[PDB]
């Protein structure tokens, strides 16, 4: 028993973080093979400002031992320092784009070493609710599935509402945001409902039934309250997804999507489900299933 | 900016994971040097477990009747010995993995990371506290005995718990790394009841002052109690007294805020009286315990 916002084992991560100094700016870099991936802002028209750098303006740092940089590319908002030593420790890993309401874990660091990690989601909005302080640039998002790391997200800035935005370990920001001091603000966000479904499945498997009806209800008409409650619209790719849950529970999505619908037209009404007042998010149908059943890295 | 439930980076403690099997019972092991230490009930055998006599059952086990598997190696046993509710295993091999550790044991409302194991293979990382009634609100499934509960300040790994079992309401108990229990537990399937809980009131505090320090400021007020009168309120929530040494603790928050301590304990007094009226504190729509004013200084300042 027991549910909790739950982060991979972050040591495959550990092993590639490193300290990137360039001039004034210290940031983290991900050093993965021979080449030590960061944010570009980290120089700071960045075709410009990398053409005056060399490799030896790069500090990069792995612990105490001091990486000598041989070759520096850009890709998209992503610096590439192409090192002279391939790190031992790099595992086996992918780059990875994910979609808004998957989730993925932070290893957050500062002068190239791991402080904390943490769970977290790609928002409807594009931006992440990270914890991050100066320093915190270049901190990864990773998932792992099986022994393969895959790098979702690198940490680029943070918004004026504290929300944080980044990009994919290729340089490609996620949502409208560019790196760069100006006014760029978060859009609205709206809540992932295949997630919330997914949560109460968890909730379900863990003893909490009060919230379950009798009811069931139509896709069409869930997207329409939804709609009006700021949720993301439930897709049949959704229904499907949540297939295994709804085996495993006994109560079919149209079914937990009544009891959704009841939840936001009604509220907990001094209830709590999983010891949380609030419809939790940040849960995707496949973490409910690899926490609930158990899956080992 | 942001405020989140932060575990410590789980690396130095995944090196450590072995999975030790007596039997028909596999969980996991903490192998530390040459030492494995897993929970002492790996050798009862269910039937020999509502009364088990350790003593004894170990008298009869041998150094090969432990199977102890870091990775794809086996290691060999080459001594057993207890330690409370603690089994120590002794290798033939050190781990060079062991990182600098130290095992300290915690009390109620000290916060630590889980790195929960099935099979000797970490399979998540999350961020707990001690509950008043020595319980641990864990996520744990049956295999994950031996997971361990740690704190990683500076370069040093502090080892603080040791999963043993799941008691009736969810709830999980465990040891300290000498097999010191956390509570009036003990390792035997015998009738055992979670006490009833209570809110640690100084983690409270301390995440009211993350959130006035994340510029959340709405449940402020022009108030102030004598720390007898916050006290007399918070026993009616079911929440801990606040000590003369709580309120030293919050000192430095205090002092960043500008918020005496006791004002802070006035707006929270308020907060259990009227509630959040829809409103969240931290994205939170419930009064979060599970930060200790060291975790709310670390996270928001370093
Ligand atoms: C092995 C066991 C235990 O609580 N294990 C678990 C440990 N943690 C989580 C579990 C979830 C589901 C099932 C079993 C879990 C048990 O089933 N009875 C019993 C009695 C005494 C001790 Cl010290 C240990 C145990
Ligand atoms: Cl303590």
């Amino acid at each position: 028993s027991g549910f909790r916002k739950m982060a991979f084992p972050s040591g495959k991560v550990e092993g590639c973080m490193v300290q990137v100094t360039c001039g004034t700016t210290t940031l983290n870099g991900l050093w993965l093979d021979d080449v030590v991936y960061c944010p570009r802002h980290v120089i700071c028209n960045y075709e410009d400002l990398l053409i005056r750098k060399s490799n030896h303006n790069f500090l990069v740092q792995a612990g105490n031992v001091q990486l000598r940089v041989i070759g520096h590319s850009m890709q998209n908002c992503v610096l590439k320092l192409k090192v002279d030593t391939a790190n031992p420790k790099t595992p086996k890993y992918k780059f990875v784009r994910i979609q808004p309401g998957q989730t993925f874990s932070v290893l957050a660091c500062y002068n190239g070493s791991p402080s904390g990690v943490y769970q977290c989601a790609m928002r409807p909005n594009f931006t992440i609710k990270g914890s991050f302080l100066n320093g915190s640039c270049g901190s990864v998002g990773f998932n792992i599935d099986y022994d393969c790391v895959s790098f979702c997200y690198m940490h680029h800035m943070e918004l004026p509402t504290g929300v944080h935005a980044g990009t994919d370990l290729e340089g490609n920001f996620y949502g409208p945001f560019v790196d760069r001091q100006t006014a760029q603000a978060a859009g609205t966000d709206t809540t992932i409902t295949v997630n919330v479904l997914a949560w109460l499945y968890a909730a379900v498997i863990n003893g909490d039934r009060w919230f379950l009806n009798r009811f069931t209800t139509t896709l069409n008409d869930f997207n329409l309250v939804a709609m009006k409650y700021n949720y993301e619209p439930l897709t049949q790719d959704h229904v499907d997804i949540l297939g295994p849950l709804s085996a495993q529970t006994g109560i079919a999505v149209l079914d937990m999507c009544a009891s959704l619908k009841e939840l936001l037209q009604n509220g907990m009404n001094g209830r709590t489900i999983l010891g949380s007042a609030l419809l939790e998010d940040e849960f995707t149908p496949f973490d409910v299933v690899r926490q609930c059943s158990g899956v080992t890295f």
